[PDB]
């Protein structure tokens, strides 16, 4: 298969791309942090690791401080998205 | 100190060319411990950074068969000192 520590390689080397919409990104991501040992990090952690991926639209609107859960860091990511068309 | 951004630089700080174990750790350590305490085992902290290492030491020293640091380290020396 492929090793714990290959999976971080891969999670932190998978940033949201310049055209990339959030439900794309966070689905990728999600679909990483699930192939980790199950158990290991709660939603916090979670969080923590992508949130520094985001694409910088993302990270100046929506404050870490300000999302608990990834669907309320989706909600606002549309929310940035719908806004500029 | 925001967790995120601790994280970030544990992954854009890999180790360089020529730069020893002990100097890697110690970064690494450093940032690994900004962390609020209790999230990660050292079974986690090593997956973190063990992919961060330069290839002689991942060639050499399976990630399977270290179990913490201090192992790392002790082999990582043992790296450095076939060539010394």
């Amino acid at each position: 298969g492929k090793p714990s520590y290959q999976i971080y390689m891969e999670i932190f080397e998978t940033k949201q791309s310049y055209d990339e919409v959030i439900d794309s990104f966070i689905c990728k991501q999600r679909a990483l942090l699930a192939k980790l040992p199950e158990g290991r990090h709660d939603e916090e952690t979670e969080l923590d690791f992508i949130y520094g991926l985001m694409q910088p639209k993302y990270r100046e609107s929506i404050p870490r401080h300000e999302v608990k859960t990834f669907r309320e860091l989706l909600d606002r990511g549309r929310t940035v998205e719908r806004t500029r068309h």
